[PDB]
DNA sequence: TTTTTTTTT
């Protein structure tokens, strides 16, 4: 009756975006360039475009989808003939559905229609080949004749044998040729429901999913996606009777989106703010009162340094941070918001984990009995934040396995005929007690920390909190109970604008060393070694390593105000934050 | 359409190398000689000979590799007809493919060409026969009839056997002949992809290969290989349905690579150089400053002795150093480039290791229900070096099975009714802390290092190193900050020129003892001891393995300079450094 | 059962 064909077309050339440029021409130029194959298009635009294809597409997706594709290959077609003979047909993936259904809401209703599912990536399967449409051969001495079985149609996903020759008309025995054969990439993934939508009691379900094409490797486990696409149930063996008519359900993906040009300009304009670093601090824990120097210092673990990775070695640089304080003192709240404005970050505790599930794990698979390695903690943060709480709670037989990974940023496994090494470039955010619950002020620093000098040198920055009652409980007092009132605090960067700025400035921006800053921070390290040469009784060592923290620590200050260069104003707070990190640990600068 | 035959043989014999001295007619008689049954073919040089040969080969490998193995075979047998009736057909391997594809960015469109994919070997099963051409008999009371069931075509890789007995066109049943039957040579390996190019946060991938006639037992696990061949489909049991038409992908391999006179030609060279010691010295590790008794001692680990096979026991040539030092010493760092430099190396960590992981496992596999063997680090490094970073973390109860893979360089096991000894000819690295993670000067050395004194007694050389500021903080400041400048030391041998130094060094350099070095290594044993006696609370004890040491040692030096005898010279450099070695472990000289 | 890495009484 009526054909979206030429609207299709006319809404992708003719579409003003935000700024009235036709994004949509746009992309599809670029797609070109590097053949994609794959168009996204967002399920907003084609409702303001023209209303009644978008209802086509979201309740009669199975068939219009594929009449549009074939649309767009011949626009495409015409823009470059060249486009042929490298790839063979595009796809068209629709995002922002408004039908979105909760992981544990699924009844049989929704089955057979597009909808959307929000959840987290658990588990991912190699990368394989599923066959739609084969080719046998007959192998009878009279036939010898080569077909393709599944004809005009797709091949199911239970593969099926011809009982009779298309071409004899004859029963017998038949011959798969993979030369002949036509396969296309298939991967198996598992989400997860989100903790916030788990009812109380009851452990969080999961739902298997097909990526398929292009889709396949789009994300790593641990991330928080968005799937659109089909339900269906699943089948193994149909032919193997015994009753059991009940079926799964599995999820066949038509676009994943995970976790725009508006938020460049959004970003670059706070940059340019002079005051960039104070607002980005005041904007740490806003809910916690005080803790300004605990503030400043969780910024720069967030940003981090610049890694070197030279010939012959690399250099690491992220910025590992220990607190140590009294119970009470909202160690655990700071460290629970940096888990939620990082773009990567794993929380655990000291006491609810393991030394093989903070690093790596070996495993033997009761399918084959084969050992097998399996990630830990800090293998799957890797580019992003650790975050161990209670750390001095930690058996020390078992925390002594994060050494390596703390400096050489690498795991090495020697178990059971398995020889590995894994990649852990993250950064370590660690909170603890002091040996007697409170810290005593009486006993030596030395006892009170109560930790071996190997590890204490592996922390860029340590501070010391103490719980003193003295003039400020009124202030404290006032401002929690505002926070319980529902009275907040203004001119904030909010968490989403400020997991934004973070993740571009740990992409786009990498801070050189100029001579300025050189000189002042090698005059303070000759001045940090004489001064504990003299007094060999603090815990604390002044290792090399403290003169790359300031390197690290400069590199972050500049890398928080998008600069490209590290001048010698940064320098300046570098050096001004250890002067406080020396001071709480009893040193005197 | 143009024959390649003539152009093929035309390119072999009239293709000039760098002397215009016809290559590959060399390698064509040096394999008539040999009866070697294989020839490689560089294929930049095909390409620079004629361009349209190369193209081909890429493209139209499937029907055009057989034409040029026929060609060459005539060429062959017309230049000796003896090469006949000892080789039925040779083999053209083509090296050098310009198309390289990441192993873990395969996908469907690359399947059924010729392809290079670089990686790690893993493991090798035990070479297998594979069938290719069968024959059959028909038994049934009137046939007694025999045929090659396959006609006119390779067996597939599917064992089938024929429906109707093309003899007497009937059915029945049949029977295999195995006298009769053609088979070829098959292996089965595992690659997995390198770890400088696995995304982050995720495992390793693995692709399986096969290896078929003279390619089997070509490279041993833990190798690192370049692959050529085409892909394919791996098929398990498609008799029974079940869905299951997702696939797996394998190669099949046409030409291996692991890891020249132009070479050879450089290593001389350098050797003519009266400072080659000391050049080798400072090409240690380059972005470390000072430590140059370490640095020394690192690179003659890296040489080694002259082990000594004699007909009632063998005596072992390898060089043991521990190295104890406060934290933040870089002695990680050092180690890391010893596992890059050396010709081949693993490297372990204390933790991370277990006394089965480390020599060998015996596992129960599944399919069978029988016990093996696994070998463990120790046996993989056979030949190479062994890295063992933080000794001091692992078990005791551990760390003493490895006593006898120190000394004796083998490993024994009396487990699950398996009775094995297999060669451990490792040379081993270590590093750790003092018992208080900071040597303690005012204590002796005995509490200091807590090591049991039989393990101490193995090690050629111990150093301990202590973390003293002092004087040199600047330069070393100053030294550290360049590296993460950029700036490069000049005058240094790179990592590949050095890697293939040593190599060389090691294989064909053997040098002998004179009577000048036997009378100065006697003296200074001598003392040694009598000086060792005066102090007996040492935890160090001068045994006869010392002495060896320096036989060892003085080896060393003289294979550094690719020498032929151990002069007086290098016997003095020998005894300097037991003195620098006995001087820091508290022992005067 | 017997050897192995792992979490658990
Ligand atoms: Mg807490
Ligand atoms: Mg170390
Ligand atoms: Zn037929
Ligand atoms: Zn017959």
């Amino acid at each position: 009756q009526i054909d979206y064909r030429d609207v299709f077309i006319e809404f992708l050339t003719t579409f003003k975006g935000n700024n009235n440029q036709n994004k949509y021409i746009e992309r599809i130029n670029e797609l070109v360039a590097y053949r994609k194959k794959s168009l996204i298009i967002e399920f907003s635009d084609v409702l303001s475009f023209n209303e009644n294809l978008a209802y086509e597409i979201i309740n009669n997706t199975k068939i219009i989808l594929p009449i549009l594709e074939g649309a767009l290959y011949d626009h495409i077609l015409q823009l470059d003939p060249t486009y042929q003979r490298d790839i063979e047909k595009v796809h068209v993936r629709i995002v922002g559905i408004p039908r979105v259904i909760e992981l544990r809401k699924i009844r049989s209703t929704d089955i057979g229609k597009l909808i959307t599912i929000d959840g987290i990536l658990v588990k991912v399967t190699p990368v394989k080949e599923r066959i739609y449409k084969a080719t046998y051969k007959h192998i009878h001495p009279d036939c010898m004749q080569e077909f393709e079985w599944p004809e005009d149609e797709e091949m199911p996903e239970v593969l099926e044998m011809p009982t009779i020759c298309p071409k004899c008309g004859k029963p017998g025995q038949f011959r798969l040729i993979p030369e002949k054969t036509k396969l296309i990439d298939w991967q198996k993934a598992v989400i997860q429901e989100r903790p916030e939508e788990v009812p109380s009691g009851q452990l969080p379900r999961q739902l298997e999913i097909i990526l398929e094409d292009d889709l396949v490797d789009s994300a790593r486990p641990g991330d928080r996606v968005k799937v659109t696409g089909i339900l269906d149930i699943k089948q193994d063996s149909p032919v193997k009777r015994g009753s059991r008519a009940v079926f799964d359900i599995y999820m066949k993906v038509s676009s994943i989106e995970v976790s725009s040009e508006e938020d460049e300009k959004k970003i670059k304009d706070l940059a340019k703010d002079p005051w960039i670093r104070d607002r980005i601090i005041s904007s740490i824990a806003p809910s916690i009162y005080g803790h300004w120097e605990l503030k400043e210092a969780l910024a720069l673990a967030l940003f981090g340094g610049v890694p070197k990775v030279l010939e012959d070695t690399r250099i690491r640089g992220d910025i590992h941070i220990l607190i140590i304080g009294d119970p009470g003192t909202a160690k655990s709240q700071m460290l629970q918001f940096i888990s939620r404005v990082a773009p990567r970050a794993v929380y655990t505790t000291g006491k609810g984990s393991t030394a093989a599930g903070l690093t790596a794990a070996v495993v033997r698979e009761k399918g084959t009995g084969e050992y097998y390695l399996e990630a830990g903690a800090l293998v799957l943060a890797d580019g992003g934040i650790a975050v161990i709480d209670e750390i001095d709670k930690m058996r020390d037989e078992d925390r002594v396995a994060i050494h390596e990974a703390m400096e050489q940023q690498t795991v090495s496994i020697a178990k059971a005929g398995i020889v590995a090494k894994l990649n852990a470039r993250a950064a370590v955010i660690a909170a603890g007690n002091p040996k007697f619950g409170r810290y005593i002020s009486e006993r030596p620093v030395s006892d009170n920390i109560n930790l071996p000098p190997t590890i204490l040198s592996r922390f860029d920055l340590i501070f010391i909190l103490k719980d003193q009652p003295g003039e400020q409980d009124r202030e404290l007092a006032n401002y929690i109970l505002d926070v319980h009132s529902g009275k907040s605090t203004k001119n904030i960067i909010d968490i989403d604008t400020l997991r934004k700025y973070i993740a571009y400035a740990r992409k786009y921006v990498t801070p050189k060393i100029t001579s300025e800053a050189k000189n002042l921070i090698t005059d303070f390290f000759v001045e940090m070694r004489k001064k504990s040469s003299e007094t060999p009784d603090s815990p604390i060592l002044i290792t090399p390593r403290q003169l790359e923290a300031l390197i690290r620590i400069s590199e972050a200050y500049a890398k928080m105000a998008l600069k490209a260069e590290v001048t010698r104003e940064d320098a300046e707070r570098a050096i001004n934050i250890m002067r406080l990190f020396l001071e709480s640990v009893g040193v005197d600068m």
